[PDB]
């Protein structure tokens, strides 16, 4: 008995963490040079201490916890007792969602004002009628999505499913189909008792999330709601960033036995060694060389499944299907070190102080969102580091031509784009933010054979068609589908520990029943239900 | 007419070269300006230097579905009409070569589900197991596909004949959905199906997908699966292809221009700002910031793909606020295609593990394998040297988008593992085995028009609500009227070539109409009375 284990990322390390418990013997198998996958930081060359980004995962919205280390019940809960289980409980840092001091920026249709200003935007010339604004895209939002989101996180609390069969009823639904035609708005709002306009519902995806979002499901969209906390939690990052999780596990587990990493080893082939024989082992291929495995857990993407040979894996049709069809979303982000935090210590053309501290702005221009570094603000060295862009859908497809061309001409463009952008949303000269410029990294996620896409973003339909047929196992049961497609928490850690937990007891299921009580006391009872 | 008219064509793709084509043809002077060392975009021919006359691929357009034609070059009425008297103004008409959509001798394979299949041998692709009950199979998706889109395609097909707009109005209705709400929610099949009265589930809907389009295709617009219905011809045409490549087009109007000895094209100038002199002055010229250099025309005619424009300082052009929300919010498609050349054109002359003769001359083959659509040459088929190269992988949407990732990385490591999954899978689809297809391998090209600068997707392909909100405010000029927006965006005709063509006709057309309409009846007599309501 020995379980391969497909990928190093937090997936694969959560599933090596827990069979380690457990007393089962594994090999975990990484096509790259490093642990972590998604959580990817980069550091600057010449910089200091928090002079780093997290090019992948950087924000954990997790429940609150006591002085210990264990936390509430909720959605993140997995994460937060992995922290905890790990010893970094005290290496976790506050995560500003906000602004720490004066509020970030919004930028739209020209116009500059601070979050909660009230501003409209000009929204009217747009078209919006002033009752729509005073409401207001977030309470219109929340009115369409709370009731879904209501039912899931009821489920979670009683231990129930009824909210995911209503979820999955209304499942073929885009957000924007609802919009267009199911919802109508609360009698309270005082509006015509009539579906919104493509205008008013473009209005809505403007200010709530991405250019793109609302054509992809609305499960996903009320998962994400509960998932950033709308239905409280204590918002952190990790102090030296995400890498120190999966570098922390890792070190873990190379320090026993049981276990044994196999890096710079690509998977090309997975399968039974005779799929005729009830008792075969499963073959990798990986790195040229046959590896023999009772079991396999798979953490790879799904689009990366799509590139392995999967032949005498005995996929069932439903499966196969599902590989090609449940959807990835793209995401970029855009690096920049400065000779300093001018927004937090400078001031605008116009002499007024930015004032910011962590926290986030928004502009509908390329560039569409700016995070200020949380992490290191209150040492003697905070950070000179900025993410001048965080991009989603289409504004990250867009972005990402730009982005890895090897070539001066479009680094020297895009560069020139993303500081126009960044002047524009904070009322500054171009050459004020090109004179403090030192060093730029950009990464697109749907540029990179290792994720070919950021992350699963279900199309409609998605869940309730294909989604579960990969929480059934192939190759006679000894192939196990995880990663974070492989949950309701998509875009999140949470999710890729989900599918390491329904993995690991699929496994344990049918070899050893008799670990399940352990297995469910120190990992949980339950993948999703809240304890 | 100011006695200082100039129009800058921003782009030198088949748009910005059409509308030069256009205002020489009316004696109005021009000048185009292009980011790139080369001339006609997404007309696109890589010649594989290893190999013969026909070992080239075109990376972007490669066909032409024309109307009939007569011997002198005349087209009758149709879609792609407008194209068709391109080639004919240009002398080209006797260059056109047929474009085999099927394949011209045995048929092409289909590949899905572990099944291997000829193009219309009736195979079901074990849709029973994944629970596709047998009516629907009986019926099958051309023809349930055909009953939920025709009736939208014959009334826009109707709009063209008759000259309205209604088919379009009753389409604008119904821009919110998507191919897939349309099925979920309002799509009901004809009552001589004998189907339940019920819209369709999602795994049925899936299906559909599948064998119709692309992964994805069917959460875009509705209104472009019709539209694209009409485009491949399924509402009859003589598919065409330029002999030599796509590229001849472009280089041919380029000579043209240059044929006086003028026009000089300003190259290696990439578009970096645009706006009005002075936006308060009503006489204001324009100003085109290109290569460091600023350049003053009267009026200006971009056909720069909208997601570059959203890279253009447009301050001073003053875009109202619909218009710089549809530079965002129109959304383009990616694409993406591998080229191959072998040492033989084994698809023709080959074949597979059993012995059995592919016998495939030009036509496509299809699976739900990663590549999705293989694509034979029908150029050269009939010389004494055939093409070796074919195009191994034409894929869109999200299978484009999962297919860039291994393109273009610049790791030798990532181009071999491109190579050896391209050609597995035409092994699986061909039924023969890797080292079959390994040992007649010499070059491979790929291209991602998503990872791209110069396009940033491979063209528009709108999502639900984009037609009926966002559209119109485009087809609108800014700049107090001087900045003009064109290219294939600015059309119903969304990845072709005659969508660029029409858009340059709209904007000469409002060009004209407030500069010089005196010339307007010979424009309308060398370039269409309308830019697609039809005419002989
Ligand atoms: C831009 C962005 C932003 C965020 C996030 C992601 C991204 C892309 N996330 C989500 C989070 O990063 C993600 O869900 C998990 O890290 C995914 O872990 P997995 O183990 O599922 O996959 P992951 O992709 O991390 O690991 C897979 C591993 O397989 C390897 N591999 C690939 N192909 C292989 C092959 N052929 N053979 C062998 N190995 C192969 C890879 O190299 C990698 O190590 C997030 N989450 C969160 O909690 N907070 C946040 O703020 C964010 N934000
Ligand atoms: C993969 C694929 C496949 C097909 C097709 C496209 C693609 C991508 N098409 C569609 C067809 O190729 C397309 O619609 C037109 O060529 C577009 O012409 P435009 O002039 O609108 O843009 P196009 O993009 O061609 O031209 C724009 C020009 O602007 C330049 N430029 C960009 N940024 C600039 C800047 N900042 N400053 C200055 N210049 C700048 C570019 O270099 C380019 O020369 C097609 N059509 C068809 O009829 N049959 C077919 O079979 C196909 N198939
Ligand atoms: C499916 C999807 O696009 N999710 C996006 C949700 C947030 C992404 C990431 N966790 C973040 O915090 O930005
Ligand atoms: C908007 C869109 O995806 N259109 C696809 C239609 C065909 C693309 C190209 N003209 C071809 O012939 O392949």
């Amino acid at each position: 008995e020995r379980v391969g284990i497909l990928g190093a990322g937090i997936g694969g390390l959560y599933s090596a963490l827990i069979l380690q418990s457990l007393d089962v013997p594994f090999e975990i198998i990484e096509a790259s040079n490093r642990v972590g996958g998604r959580l990817f930081t980069h550091k600057f060359p010449n910089g200091g201490k928090y002079d780093y980004y997290d090019v992948g995962a950087m924000r954990y919205p997790l429940p609150k916890s006591d002085d210990k280390g264990n936390y509430q019940p909720g959605v993140m809960q997995r994460v937060g007792q992995l922290f905890t289980y790990l010893g970094m409980h005290k290496q976790l840092i506050p995560y500003y969602f906000k602004s720490n001091k004066s509020p970030g920026f919004q930028y739209f249709n020209g116009v500059r004002a601070r979050i909660g200003e009230g501003s409209s935007f000009d929204a009217p010339a747009l078209g919006i009628n002033s009752s729509l604004i005073d409401i207001g895209v977030t309470k219109i939002v929340n009115d369409a999505v709370g009731p879904f989101a209501q039912a899931l996180f009821d489920d979670l609390q009683k231990h129930t499913t009824t909210g995911w069969d209503d979820m999955m009823k209304n499942d073929a639904y885009s957000t924007r189909s609802y919009f267009s035609f199911k919802y109508l708005p609360s009698p309270s709002f005082g509006l015509p008792s009539e579906h919104f306009s493509t205008r008013v519902i473009n209005w809505l995806e403007t200010f709530d999330k991405s250019t793109g979002w609302y054509d992809r499901g609305l499960t996903e969209t009320v998962l994400e709601a509960i998932a950033f906390g709308e239905v409280e939690v204590d918002w952190r990052c990790i102090d030296g960033g995400s890498h120190v999780l999966p570098d922390t596990i890792a070190a873990f587990l190379h320090k026993k036995g049981g276990n044994a990493f196999v890096m710079n080893a690509s998977v090309t082939a997975i399968g039974l060694e005779n799929p005729n024989k009830e008792d075969s082992p499963m073959v990798v291929v990986a790195g040229g060389q046959k590896r023999k495995y009772s079991h396999v857990i798979s953490t790879l993407p799904l689009p990366v499944l799509r590139t392995v040979d999967l032949k005498n894996s005995k996929l069932d049709i439903v499966q196969s299907n599902a590989l090609r069809k449940l959807q990835y979303g793209p995401s970029i982000k855009i690096g920049i070190l400065f000779k300093e935090p001018w927004w937090t210590t400078g001031q605008d053309k116009n002499g007024e102080k930015f004032d910011l501290v962590g926290g986030q702005s928004y502009t509908d221009l390329p560039i569409r969102t700016v995070v200020y570094p949380s992490y290191g603000v209150n040492t003697n060295a905070p950070s000179n580091t900025l993410i001048a862009s965080y991009c989603w859908t289409n504004d990250a497809e867009r972005m990402g031509s730009l982005i890895g061309t090897g070539a001066a001409t479009y680094e020297e463009q895009l560069e020139h784009l993303v500081l126009s952008n960044l002047a524009a949303v904070h009322n500054t000269d171009y050459q004020y933010l090109k004179d403090r410029l030192v060093d730029v990294h950009s990464w697109d996620w749907n540029h990179n054979p290792l994720t070919m896409g950021a992350f699963a973003f279900f199309g409609p339909g998605d869940f309730q068609d294909l989604y579960t047929s990969l929480n059934r196992p192939a190759a006679n049961g000894k192939l196990h589908f995880a990663g974070e497609a492989l949950s309701v928490r998509h875009a999140w850690v949470v999710g890729a520990l989900d599918s390491a937990w329904r993995a690991v007891y699929n496994y344990l299921y049918v070899t050893d029943p008799a670990k399940l009580p352990k297995f469910f006391e120190l990992w949980g009872k339950n993948a999703e239900w809240f304890e």
